[PDB]
């Protein structure tokens, strides 16, 4: 399983890679599957590599 | 000379590092300074390394 929202950040600080995002695909803490069946995100990694939300 | 936002993208494909954002700092297209001098971002890089706005 994945880490919880407050804590989560990229394996390496300041560097976000495809793994940092793909680990989160399908995990409904971090997004949802839209009308068409397409993953959409509820946040993103910031310059630091910290995960932030949209709102 | 940063590219414009539709064309912009990460220096190394499949990877985003601070330097990719560092180049944008003080490019008013991509963020702005508040009155105390903090820089706010108007968007972020996505998994493909493309700029996207906080819509």
């Amino acid at each position: 399983q994945n880490k919880d929202p407050d804590e989560l950040r990229s394996k390496v600080p300041g560097e976000v890679t495809a793994s940092d995002w793909e680990a989160l695909v399908g995990d409904t803490r971090y997004g949802y599957f839209d009308e068409t069946g397409d993953w959409s995100w509820k946040g993103y990694f910031d310059e630091q590599g910290k995960w932030v939300w949209n709102e």
